[PDB]
């Protein structure tokens, strides 16, 4: 909606895991990035509804290594005031990419990246077959390799 | 449905361009990959409903340059169809993998070829940019690149 606040995590604050796990099934691999990473937590009538990290490659590139919507609050448009919101964060610590990485079987996630400036630029093979031990599907396609996108900032 | 048909195109019998030109806004390309290809009709209570063009790259990889189903008669499953006889075609002359290339726009279609076998496998940066004259639009997303997809045969 218009009426969502973002601000980055704060220490001792608890880390909203149940959404993180939304879009990272494991909970091995997301400590990992949010050791480097920068965990930002979207907030709607004092609730954290929705979250991103940022994880530097380097000093051009920033990856979103997760973004996520509370289920009962998708698909109403939060996802899309994340993005924008990722993109100014990304531009004021001066990165020149911004990459985003989802699976081949996320059609409809191709679609909103796409919508915000994302452009298709790189596939993982078995990406996900070699870091996840047990399979993910989706729309009834196993979800093997990783599709890269990229938006020049 | 169940009771469609398929065949390859005849010498003399008319070019089916409606269909071909839903697939591939240019005739001059259309026309090209048909010196070289081959074009199989898909046949409906007499009408032809549909068609498709393989057009080999070499002795391993052949192309589906066009695949088009008549706006009537889309999702009613005659495009699957369509790709399980062209799958056959394919090992049938003893191809090694089968190719197929769309929009990046195209999320929808990136989701049927998959469910049939293709894995997303390269990138073609602006393909479309370089190659029609006018630019493309789906679902309020710029179509500049192709993605690639590849089914081991
Ligand atoms: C690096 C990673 O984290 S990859 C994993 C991403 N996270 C997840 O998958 C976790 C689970 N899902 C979620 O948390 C969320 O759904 C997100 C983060 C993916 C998206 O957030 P949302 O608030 O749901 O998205 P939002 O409402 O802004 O937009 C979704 C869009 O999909 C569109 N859409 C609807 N149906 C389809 C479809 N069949 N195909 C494509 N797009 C579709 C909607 O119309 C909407 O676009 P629009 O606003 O231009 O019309
Ligand atoms: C190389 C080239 O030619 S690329 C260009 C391809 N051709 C074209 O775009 C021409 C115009 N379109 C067409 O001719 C046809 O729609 C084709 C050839 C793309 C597909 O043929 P169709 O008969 O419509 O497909 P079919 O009915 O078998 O299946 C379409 C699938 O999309 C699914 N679908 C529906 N909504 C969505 C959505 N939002 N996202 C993804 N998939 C969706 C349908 O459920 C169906 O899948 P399912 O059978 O597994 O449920």
């Amino acid at each position: 909606k218009d009426n969502i606040t973002i601000h980055p995590h704060t220490a001792g604050t608890p880390i909203p895991y149940d959404l993180l796990l939304l879009a990272d099934p494991s909970k091995e691999l997301i400590d990992q990035y949010l050791t480097s990473g920068e965990l930002y937590l979207a907030k709607y009538n004092n609730e954290i509804i929705g979250c991103y990290v940022l994880y530097p490659w380097d000093f051009e590139t920033t990856e979103i290594k997760n973004i996520a919507v509370a289920e009962k609050f998708q698909n109403q448009g939060i996802g899309g005031q994340l993005l924008k919101d990722v993109i100014l964060k990304a531009k004021n610590k001066f990165y020149k990419k911004l990459v985003i990485g989802t699976g081949n079987s996320s059609t409809g996630q191709l679609y909103l990246y796409q919508k915000y400036g994302f452009r298709i630029t790189d596939i993982r093979k078995n990406f996900f077959k070699d870091n996840y031990p047990e399979p993910i599907w989706e729309n009834g396609i196993e979800c093997t390799d990783m599709i890269l996108l990229t938006m020049e900032l």
